[PDB]
């Protein structure tokens, strides 16, 4: 029912069996023990289920081009099994797979890094070395060696990186270009490097092989370049020699959110259709594209040839499938948590996903039939449950899901409601229909005790979460109010409040409280207006001039800790910069080092920088963090019943929906 998103695609010298393009991701597999096996068995599966084409993640062509010490490279055709092995297992399967070049310029975490010219990235601390003329011709050549390799390993093409704020992209910008040499200078000397590689690439392999080149359309950096200097980069990136011209989106450093569950689905489609008749060759368009209505929308209406999808894939192997065969309901959608996936690999571990802890673990978590079947309890229907459960009938066991709720969910049901956020609708919405599928008998509206029903072979405690009481004096003022009385039972909150605890929670309350009206996660048009992006990409670096618009806070709000380390520093590596920047704009104050004094009538007593303060709020919420609920915990051990504790029931400090899920999972699949 997706006409658009199945078209094949004419190449000239081979076709594509699709429009849907699976978009790199370095997985940190790259540079792993048996990465080249576990690779090959993780996109293996992709391509059985319909990739036409599939991108590697980044690979480095020469040394100074890796992302961290010891990262993926392939410089030696000793390399060659290696990726022989990945090619193969994806053509077994009638995929195709290109293999993405990336050299990361000035943003590897390497002491030896080159750029065009010694300038400091924001999100960097170490210092580049401006490259020399005969250096960059070196690292031109290694590029071809680079695809040369790929070609000799069975790729079906590869795929030069320039965007995103890597080597090639900085050549491009005067942002970080600053060279009077003929790399430099004017716009002509500063494409002069991107041609001069795909051209080098296009020689080395012949014409009979694949050539993406994944333009940066949208720098989203002062100084970036502008819609003008897109199009002639990417009519000579044609001429050059490319056989796809991929959508590159923001820069590391941009301080705007690009993939974040805050961005709107589809939020840069109408950049790459601002290209099209530009150039005649193929175009693909990316970024927070995760549902197939989606996708075949904007190719039906024309916004680009293709889509490029990431994430998703690592969510839901079997997205395009389902997809083809009705089942759209049944797909795990990415959320765009970034929490297993971007956070991870950007801590030097290997990426994986919150709805799917299999994703580039698939050989080392089997899913066998059934040791030997069994009569399962699970109670509590929140990720933990839900994740155990589905994954526990799925092989043979008969589970039975209690829930003192109307719905399942657990605590998503809450997280659901935080602006930004509603992407988590679509968990549930997957959850709920797999649970018909793999036979789950769902109980809701069950409050189940350690003595009704137990009858049982063995029990699964998935109960939830306690929410922390502070003993502070006056912790039952009229003014106090738990995040669960403000966001679930939609309590009623002054103008004036103050929030006591910080991190996740307090920070989705605080977004909650200073909505200014409806998300720009739903409104392209309002995402790019509240963000300052120029529309017409006229600006440099498709910067409007008037900079960022986001609204202020219905309210005052001002949030606090104890710790004296900044607010939010414990957020995700990788989202907890936008929230933090959202907020802050809306006027929200946070404060650290506080020590809570009481709360009376006249406010909050506080103690800051070593002097009281009384803060006349209308209300006081509390966000001071929680406690595992294990109601049942005992009861049943005092009841010689054979037990299990997942999630929240086991570990409150840092358990969040990831681990809830994994855990599950990983009893699921062993028991
Ligand atoms: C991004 C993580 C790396 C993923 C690598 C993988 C490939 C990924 C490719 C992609 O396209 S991912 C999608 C697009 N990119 C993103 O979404 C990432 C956006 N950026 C981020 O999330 C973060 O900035 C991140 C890079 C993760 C972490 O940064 P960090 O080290 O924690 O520092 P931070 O917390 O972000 O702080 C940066 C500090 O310096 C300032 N800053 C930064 N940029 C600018 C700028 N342009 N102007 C002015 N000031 C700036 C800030 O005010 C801030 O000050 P402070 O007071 O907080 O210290 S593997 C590559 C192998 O070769
Ligand atoms: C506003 C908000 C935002 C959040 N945002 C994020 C985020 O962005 N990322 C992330 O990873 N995590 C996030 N979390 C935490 C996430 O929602 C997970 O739900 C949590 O980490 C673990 O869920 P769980 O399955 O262990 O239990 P829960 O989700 O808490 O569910 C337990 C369930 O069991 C039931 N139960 C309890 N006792 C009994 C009993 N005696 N009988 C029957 N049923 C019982 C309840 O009905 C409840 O639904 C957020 C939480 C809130 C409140
Ligand atoms: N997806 C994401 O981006 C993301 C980000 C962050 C967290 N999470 C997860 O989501 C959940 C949210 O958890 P949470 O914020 O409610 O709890 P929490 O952040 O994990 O921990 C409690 C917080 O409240 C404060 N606090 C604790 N005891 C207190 C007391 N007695 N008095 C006053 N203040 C106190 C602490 O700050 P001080 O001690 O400094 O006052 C602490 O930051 C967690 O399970 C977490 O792992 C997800
Ligand atoms: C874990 C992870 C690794 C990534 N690695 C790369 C990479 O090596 N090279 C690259 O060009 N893009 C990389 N990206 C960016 C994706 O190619 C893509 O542009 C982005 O995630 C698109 O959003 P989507 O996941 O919503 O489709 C990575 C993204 C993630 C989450
Ligand atoms: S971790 Fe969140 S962002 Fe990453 S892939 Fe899974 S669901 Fe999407
Ligand atoms: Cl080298
Ligand atoms: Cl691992
Ligand atoms: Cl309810």
């Amino acid at each position: 029912s997706y006409p658009s998103l199945f078209a094949p695609l004419d190449l000239g010298f081979t076709t594509l069996k699709n429009r849907v393009l699976m978009g790199s991701m370095h997985t940190g597999l790259e540079e792993y023990p048996d990465g080249a096996e576990r690779l090959a068995a993780f996109y293996a599966e992709r391509a059985r289920h319909g990739v036409a084409l599939i991108v590697s993640g980044g690979i480095a062509p020469d040394l100074t081009g890796v992302g961290m010490e010891g990262g993926a490279m392939l410089n030696d055709a000793s390399q060659i099994p290696h990726h022989r092995t990945i090619t193969e297992a994806v053509h077994q399967e009638g995929g195709k797979i290109a293999l993405q070049i990336l050299h990361t310029g000035r943003y590897s975490y390497q002491p030896h890094l080159v750029a065009p010219s010694a300038l400091q990235a924001p999100i960097n601390r170490f210092v580049p070395h401006e490259l020399s003329h005969e250096e960059i011709l070196q690292l031109i050549d290694n590029f071809a060696r680079c695809a040369q390799l790929a070609r000799e390993a069975g790729y079906d093409g590869v795929e030069v990186m320039g965007s995103e704020g890597y080597l090639i992209n900085e050549f491009l910008t005067l942002r970080t270009n600053q060279r009077s040499d003929q790399w430099g200078g004017d716009y002509r000397n500063r494409m002069r490097f991107a041609v001069e590689v795909v051209r080098a690439v296009r020689e080395r392999v012949g014409n009979d092989f694949i050539i993406i080149y994944r333009l940066s359309m949208l720098d989203l950096v002062e100084d970036g370049g502008t819609f003008a200097e897109t199009v002639e980069l990417a009519q000579a990136i044609e001429a050059a020699g490319a056989t796809i011209i991929n959508t590159g989106i923001g820069w590391h450093e941009a301080r705007i959110p690009t993939i974040a569950t805050p961005v709107p689905r589809g939020a840069f489609s109408w950049v790459t259709r601002k290209l099209k008749g530009h150039v005649s060759l193929p175009l693909v368009t990316t970024n927070r594209i995760n549902d197939p209505q989606v996708a075949d929308d904007i190719l039906s209406r024309g916004d680009a040839d293709m889509v490029s999808m990431a994430r998703p894939f690592l969510a839901d192997a079997e997205l395009l499938s389902k997809a083809q065969s009705g089942r759209a309901d049944e797909i795990n959608t990415c959320i765009g948590c970034n929490q297993a996936c971007l956070d991870q690999i950007f801590v030097g571990k290997v990426t994986s996903c919150l709805v799917n802890p299999r994703a580039c673990h698939e050989t080392k978590m089997p899913i066998l039939p059934a040791v030997q079947k069994k009569n399962l309890a699970v109670v509590g229907a929140g990720p933990a449950g839900l994740a155990f459960a589905i994954n526990a009938a799925a092989r043979g066991h008969q589970v039975t899901l209690f829930d003192a709720h109307s719905e399942i969910g657990g605590q998503f049901n809450i997280a659901k409601q935080i602006p930004g956020k509603e992407e988590f609708y679509e968990t549930l919405r997957y959850y709920r229909r797999m649970i018909e599928v793999t036979g789950v008998t769902l109980k809701l509206n069950h409050t189940v005790t350690a003595d009704q029903l137990q009858a049982f072979d063995e029990t699964i405690l998935a109960s939830g979460i306690v929410p922390r009481t502070p003993p502070i004096d006056g912790i039952d003022h009229p003014k106090v109010l738990s995040y669960l009385d403000v966001l679930r039972d939609k309590a009623p909150v002054g103008n004036k409040v103050a929030i006591i605890g910080c991190g996740g929670i307090g920070f989705d309350t605080a977004m909650y409280l200073s909505q200014p009206g409806e998300s720009t996660s739903q409104n392209i048009a309002g995402f790019c207006n509240e963000w300052g992006i120029d529309s017409s990409l006229q600006q440099a670096g498709g910067l409007s001039p008037q900079g960022m618009q986001i609204p202020r806070s219905p309210r005052q709000i001002v949030m606090l800790q104890r710790k004296a380390s900044k607010p939010g520093q414990g957020l995700g590596k990788t989202t907890g910069w936008i929230h933090r920047t959202t907020l802050l704009s809306r006027g929200v104050k946070m404060i650290p080092g506080v020590s809570y004094q009481k709360i009376d009538d006249d406010g909050l007593h506080v103690v800051i920088n070593g002097e009281t303060q009384v803060l006349a709020v209308d209300n006081v919420v509390i966000c001071a963090g929680q406690e595992p609920n294990r109601a049942l915990a005992q009861p049943l051990i005092d009841s010689g019943k054979t037990v299990h504790l997942i999630g929240g029931c086991d570990v409150a400090m840092e358990l969040d929906a990831r681990r809830a899920i994994a855990q599950g999972t990983r009893l699921a699949l062993e028991i």
